[PDB]
């Protein structure tokens, strides 16, 4: 059969390999993975006696049209609530940096203002951030009754919603997120849920369905040589259009290479990763699209200091405002970008996106644990709060084979750029899959899976056309 090489063993590469290998007239296929394990940005680990997810956490929109929801149900990875029709159809403590609780009514008021504005942006099919700020500023000019203290509290609360949105988009700033394309991203119905035993159970299940020795780990690709006529070392010295050159020196001829490497990797290395250089159209989509950093900081405590019914500890930074912030501006300290902490169902998980998140990665584990212990002592107004016992944090920007968390349609790029990312090279010598190749489900596990299946289907159609001719 034809020789296929899949670069990367995340859910896109695994989905492509599974669909191709399950074909009754299967090709000779190898998956080349840079790291020691499969799953890529789905990365579940044994930590603090439990399971922590360093990458993907939720099935976003766990309903009928979500293929990740469908697989997780087929595989027995979901609990009873997650499987329910009620769930498919669809608890915080808010702390100010002054060590006082924030009014629930005020929080609701600002959430309605902020998310109503988000809903408006999703209908314009410059930046999301600029639109929100212009509308918020207009509303501020109508806050006649409020004393300067109330207006200050309202802007501070709004700043945390902007930081939460930075986590959602995987951007440093909403001012970097293109306005017109924003609404193309599709939200499927359902109350987002976890896979209790680990999201990695999903990719381990797909991986195990592949023929033995399909995936080679610790086998990073250095350069894909395409548009050539390359002899294989053995008889009958057949010519192949592609030669995959591995970092370890391996010379692998192939008829088709499915590239599923992250956009951050392509941004750093597209100039050396492809020989000849990618066509300009594709090179420019790689450059123009966004690829931001979002990290998780897990903190273990000997005893919980939060209420047992508490699921998220939201932080509001006093005297902060989104109206002062610009696309490339930084917060006063890296930790002011942190939105708060999800209580693991005694573990907390802090979320932080952007340049402050990349800066966090440069700090030692010790600095992060100590700094966040002081932040927690500050925001809960408790100087005797015991320090966290342990820390485990993701470092997505630093990861040489990822270089960030996920794609977004940045100012300067459109949904057409996600289509350019998916466009194959001539003769289907090189195909592209991955979350940054899906126009409406980019930045998700389901987008990545669907893109893998799309490339498997494109190849099967070519092979079927060779038989007919
Ligand atoms: C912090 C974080 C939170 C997220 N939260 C969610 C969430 O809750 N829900 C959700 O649906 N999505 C979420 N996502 C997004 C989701 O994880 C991804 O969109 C999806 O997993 C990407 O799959 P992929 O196959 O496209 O890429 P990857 O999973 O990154 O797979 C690409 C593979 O390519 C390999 N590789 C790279 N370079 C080379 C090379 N030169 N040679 C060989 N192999 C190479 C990598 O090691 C990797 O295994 C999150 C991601 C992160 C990081």
């Amino acid at each position: 059969g034809p020789r296929v090489l899949v670069v990367g063993s995340g859910i896109a590469g695994l989905g492509a390999a599974q669909k191709l290998c399950s074909h009754r007239a299967a090709p000779h296929l190898r998956v080349l993975e840079a790291t020691a394990s499969a799953g890529g940005r789905i990365r579940s680990e044994r930590c603090f006696g439990g399971v922590v997810e360093l990458g993907a956490h939720w099935i976003h929109g766990p309903s009928q049209d979500n293929p990740v929801f469908q697989l997780a149900a087929e595989f027995g990875l979901l609990g009873e609530k997650e499987l329910s029709e009620e769930n498919q159809l669809v608890p915080s403590m808010i702390w100010s940096s002054s060590g006082t609780s924030v009014s629930l009514e005020l929080m609701t008021e600002m959430a309605r203002l902020f998310y109503g504005l988000i809903e408006r942006t999703r209908e314009f099919l410059a930046s999301v951030g600029e639109f929100l700020k212009k509308e918020i500023s207009q509303q501020v000019a109508s806050w006649t009754e409020d004393d300067e203290d109330t207006r200050k509290r309202k802007l501070a609360i709004l700043n945390t919603f902007f930081n939460i949105e930075c986590c959602v988009s995987g951007t440093h700033s909403m001012d970097l997120v293109a306005l017109a394309p924003f609404g193309e991203y599709t939200v499927l119905p359902g109350l987002d849920c976890i896979l209790a035993g680990g999201y990695q159970g999903l990719t381990d299940r797909i991986l195990a369905s592949l023929p033995k020795d399909t995936v080679a780990f610790d086998k990073p690709v250095k350069t894909i040589h395409w548009n050539g006529s390359f002899q294989e070392a053995a008889f009958p010295g057949e010519t192949f259009p592609v030669l995959v050159e591995c970092e370890d020196g391996a010379r692998l001829p192939a008829h088709h290479v499915i590239v599923t490497v992250p956009l951050g990797f392509l941004k750093e290395h597209q100039d050396t990763f492809f020989e000849p250089p990618l066509p300009a159209k594709k090179a420019e989509a790689i450059k123009k699209l966004g690829f931001g950093t979002n990290n998780k900081i897990f903190l273990e405590f000997e005893e919980p200091f939060w209420e047992p019914d508490c699921q998220f500890i939201q932080v509001v930074w006093e005297d902060t405002s989104p109206l002062q912030d610009t696309a490339l501006s930084l917060q006063d300290t890296w930790f002011k970008k942190l939105i708060g902490f999800l209580v693991q169902p005694h573990v907390l998980c802090g979320f932080i996106a952007g340049l402050e998140s990349e800066f966090m990665e440069t700090l030692s584990d010790e600095e992060v644990l100590l700094s966040l212990t002081q932040v927690l002592r500050r925001v809960t107004g408790n100087p005797q709060l015991p320090a966290a016992k342990s820390v485990r944090r993701s470092q997505w920007h630093s990861a040489p084979y990822t270089r960030g968390s996920y794609s977004y349609v940045a100012v300067g790029s459109t949904g057409d750029d996600l289509d350019l990312m998916a466009q194959p090279l001539p003769g289907l010598q090189v195909l592209f899959a991955g979350e940054a190749t899906h126009r409406t489900f980019y930045s998700t596990t389901h987008g990545a899976l669907l893109s893998g299946w799309r490339e498997a289907d494109r190849l099967v159609s070519l092979w079927d056309s060779q038989v007919e001719q």
